[PDB]
């Protein structure tokens, strides 16, 4: 068995993930940094099928046009020589100062109006360079204390800007959708929009929410302790899974950024299992930072060993699927009934339907097991490639 | 100082908190039950406006309809005699054993039929009482396993039974609506719609979703260690608050369901401010259970503390606002600046102002500190009763 | 590949595992009561070595002495139809509402001594029945409330009921150790003793350290978010790992006591590695709940997925270990060296030894990486069997 | 009422604490850097009684002999100047590179020798400058993941590290101890002697146990979802609470170092009642960082609201414990009991008791109400300044 990676399997990586330097709040970098076309060139050699890109990771902040237009240019030619492609970008409104207090919900005005500028300056860059998806984490936007932020002034600001991006991409005949990346908190005490449910729901009160659907992260939802794949059915069902960004994490602590595999490996089984049986195409990403203990030699394979994951869960879940002895533990655990509707036949014939209450024997329906153990060991076992 | 509860409050609890006997997975009861018609006498000598119920805590299960008739019309006297209301309903569709894999969401379709059912035998009754909300706790939807639920299909489920629940509400004429209470966890291992986020994005999918809301409850989104006041703002910003559950929980474990003013106190402070602030005019529910090691004297002395912590937070959150040096406080951090819109010049302006970017002086702007934390130690002073 | 286990494999069950009947804080029971002998006949057929047994599981709270003769008459003839041992055995002090404030830490002096005459009737039951360890879990033993519990004076109580039943079983010459099991919440808010440290810190306390050490759980120092395998690595260190308990858990949650394998698996995985090479040589003792979906056909699945999932992690972690590549890795990553002493040549030498500071290249040795990426890939493709 | 603090209530800070930039993991500096010689100045005028320090603080690392005693020299006048003291100090063994892995327990063996030769030199510098305690926080001793780190060896070199060091302090005859600082997580992923009960347990295994004790952090137990009084109590009653970190935090999330007496307010009032009342009498130091959003007036503002809160706390908890009704209700809920011993006549009496067990009423003791929320109510009512 290998478990070798091709660009068809759509496996891409943000820039800043490679090439993270190992700063944290208690430590100085531990690495170099990487120039954006040496790290196009080393993860093509890997499979991958393409990156991904802040405004501030490619062009250096308060770069003049003509170093903007050398970096673009340097960065193309890169794409051009490898075949890889570019299929999300995003902004950096966190790092710099003026941020401090949030890009498009700081308290100051002047500040908005300068994040929703520095995100158009970098829509445009993303459609030239063939970007299908602009994400958007507002990992500012939030608060450490209870009166620094009135929440629903500050929605009413969150939904202000996304209708602004919505009606720019609109006026100039864009084709690009965004994508709204949630995180329950870090850096900010508490993060607006804070797990997928919080991010679905703003959607629908935007003016075109058509535009715009969700990047959920394994580790933010797993930051709240929820469970990442029930979400991703939400998502899917809503019809706004638009990009996915994939990594690990060991439960409710600061965001670890793993890479995928690592962490909660049952999620990461029941995560690939859903999202190949949904027909998920978008784009696999990997948000993740490899461990500042290693070296370029440990960069390179910490993120080998993102896509090496995704392939065998990938394996080991159509086994599972496609076993005959899993489909007929799935009809004794009556997942067939559980797609077929309730009352299709209306509400009055459920009212008239004696056996649905008057008659109903309780007792009998309680005794019956719901035989779950047996399908989650047998899940197990195929996790584990032990079957007989 | 003294505060002091009256019927204008609109303070309600459950039959089922103060009459919680003390059962809980380590151990057998401490206290007898209560007779319903004692604890609306009791309650209503402490000054509370109404009181709650499940179709099972009012009527025993399995009850012959003359023994209904009978425990309804006991109630109804005691509610005449003490001039309680019944604001809000709902239905136990967790403790029979038949519901052990769900009620609207369980993979035996005859079980999900009989759910339906017993709800709407309930919501008449509800009616009949005069409620005006008719809350859902999904307790059991849910699972344990990644197999045992396909949570699409569930998700298919549940609309088509709130759907059903809606015609049902619309063609009788009735004037009630619903509120899905969230939950992320116990007694199953995850439950569908864990949060107040993933309710409100439900509920925009439902075809007639201005029958339906949320029923936040404190402590559900604390076990997920999110932060209740924002959620609750992002539900009053949706128009979606019909009610909610005032409890206190501390930090991320079981759910503790402890009396209000215990558990996070600091967010009851700011939950206060934001629900007096906003006018919220719906019941202040508890649902809450005293501490088993308590005897009745104890349970009528925790059930008092609810509403004497919620009064003296009300106190202390409008002195804050009404403070002349709070209100200068808020003024240097820009919350006003918050509540104007970012660009009500529209796009084309924005796009045009060269302040917002081409000369926008980044340095200056980064340096101007936000002054929250003199803002929040007002807070704190007044929450202590600490001013000078 | 079969993976069947023996009585050699030392795993036992408790009664009350395989025995509970589904009752939760929501939910009625949903299985019948399991006679013991019952329990004793089934778990020797799937190839348990032994059970375990609360005082109030195998004689009903209350019995007479001829009823408790009675009893313990029969468990002993399953014992000797079936070659099943009794290793371990504990007392119920949490169920009866006499313990609602604790047994040896409760507040009421008559308490306290009724707690201490109940367990030590079941030492001399459990030293009839052969049982080698006592363990105590005090789950009653904690607070909801601040002022409740002054924990000096109760861990002076909780030491001096120790050092009792410590002067009991000297006096009597019995063969038998204590082991405590930290638990960090649930169902009190917070319990006493919350996790291995403070458990082993307390024990160093007491008048005879040598009598004492600690029965750990698997899903219990996760519901603090703690690394159990590091727990249990500080456990042996200090001699003190003289039992354990396997179970599952997702997280910081209630606790689930899943069955063993399910939850973190990959903590799973690096514990069976850590007992199997340390050589713990005794009882792999599943405290789990088979969830209360299941009928008792999904019990006895549930009970043998436990051992079945240790014996696949046993055969993953040894085959890990013998990889001559990961054996490499290891030395690439320093894990010899971690073993050599830092300063074997004294505190003198260290301090006139001008390479440890004075000529200390410390950019050399910043740029050195620990590969620990690679390694860590190695580890999950056994765990896995991917390997090629 | 005024809670203006004096040199005589012994509050300290660290030199990085207000002086800390405003780094995090998504953004850059927000802050200049500060002087220490404006630090010390600064916190004296707030009425602060001293300051503490890490080695790489005062002198920047790398720094000739000669530039080391200008600095000192520098900080040692501006100590004259103002009167302030330096009880404590400690090691920066974690943001260099060379750190990456742990300084004690590197798996490299030169860098374990490095990190004990930088730890000695400043001890002696610590002992100049006057200080009583000297804090170890082991913040790089942990792993990422599971096979990169054998913990029994680790700790082996641990405790070999602490025991040069405390050959070191008696060969010099200095009056010295050392406080061990507990941390579950963060930045590693797991981090050594997770939680105050970890650290407690393993001073117990080394050569001199006495020289030995802990310094909690309030953030850092609350980081694992435990009761920070509770620990704290534990130490207390050991004999080890050489020093303590005060700050807030909100639940399990990464640490946020908040001024003191935000995050969990409650916890904070029942910390400062068991300091009060245990005759804690080490320093009140703040391990806290001033939010990115402040400039230099926040930073003050904030540093002077963490000694303003702790007196308020002190002032309503002496107020609680002076309180007749409070001192009757702690009787009521038999706290006077607590604290008698359970059995001082000994095993054989307890043995030859039958009110202990065969005459024991235990249906009359179960019944008895522990009045817990009564004497929680008057304890929020004190801490909310609400009496009448
Ligand atoms: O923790 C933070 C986020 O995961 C971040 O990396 C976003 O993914 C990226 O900035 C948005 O495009
Ligand atoms: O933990 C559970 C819920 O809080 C529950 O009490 C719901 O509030 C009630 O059953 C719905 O009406
Ligand atoms: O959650 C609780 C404990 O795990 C419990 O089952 C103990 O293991 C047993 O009662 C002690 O012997
Ligand atoms: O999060 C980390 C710690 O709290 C740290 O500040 C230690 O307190 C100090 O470095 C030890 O002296
Ligand atoms: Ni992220
Ligand atoms: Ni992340
Ligand atoms: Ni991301
Ligand atoms: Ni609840
Ligand atoms: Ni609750
Ligand atoms: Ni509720
Ligand atoms: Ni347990
Ligand atoms: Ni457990
Ligand atoms: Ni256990
Ligand atoms: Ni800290
Ligand atoms: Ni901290
Ligand atoms: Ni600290």
């Amino acid at each position: 068995m290998n478990y070798q990676p091709t660009p068809e399997d759509r496996f891409t990586f943000g820039l800043w993930t490679v090439g993270w330097q190992g700063r944290d709040p208690f430590g100085d970098a531990t690495r170099r940094a990487l120039d954006p076309v040496e790290s196009v060139r080393r993860l093509a050699e890997l499979g991958a099928h393409g990156v991904t890109f802040h405004d501030d990771d490619l062009i250096p902040f308060g770069s003049s046009d003509s170093e903007r237009e050398e970096h673009v240019k340097r960065f193309r030619q890169a794409l051009d020589d490898t075949g890889m492609k570019v299929p999300m970008a995003t902004t950096n409104l966190f790092t710099h100062p003026v941020f401090k207090d949030g890009g498009f919900t700081a308290n100051d005005r002047d500040v908005r109006r300068y994040a929703l500028r520095k995100t158009i300056r970098n829509i445009d860059l993303a459609v030239e360079l063939g970007a299908e998806t602009y994400v958007a984490w507002g990992g500012r936007e939030g608060a450490e204390s209870g009166g620094a932020k009135d929440v629903r002034d500050a929605l009413d600001r969150m939904k202000e800007a996304f209708d602004l991006l919505g009606e720019y991409v609109t006026s100039q005949g864009y084709d690009i959708r965004f994508a709204i990346e949630p995180k329950p908190n870090e850096p900010r005490g508490d993060i607006l929009l804070p797990t997928v449910g919080h991010a679905l729901a703003f959607i629908e009160r935007l003016e075109r929410p058509e535009l715009y659907g969700v990047n959920p992260e394994v580790g933010h939802e797993q930051m709240a302790g929820l469970n990442f794949p029930h979400g991703i059915a939400q998502a899917l069902w809503a019809g706004k899974l638009f990009h996915i960004d994939l990594n690990g994490q060991n439960g409710i602590k600061y965001d670890q950024d793993l890479r995928f595999g690592a962490g909660d490996l049952r999620a990461a089984f029941w995560l690939v299992d859903l999202l190949e049986s949904a027909g998920y195409s978008g784009p696999r990403h990997f948000d993740f930072k490899p461990p500042r203990t290693e070296d370029f030699d440990g960069v390179w394979a910490s993120a080998a060993g993102c896509m090496r994951n995704y392939l065998i869960l990938k394996e080991r879940a159509a086994a599972f699927r496609a076993d005959p002895e899993v489909q007929e533990a799935l009809r004794a655990s009556r997942l067939d009934e559980l797609a077929r509707p309730t009352a299709a036949d209306g509400l009055q014939a459920l009212l008239d339907d004696r056996s649905a209450f008057e008659e109903f024997d309780v007792d009998a329906a309680a005794a019956r097991g719901m035989a779950f153990e047996r399908l989650d060991q047998l899940a197990m076992d195929h996790l584990l490639g032990a079957r007989g």
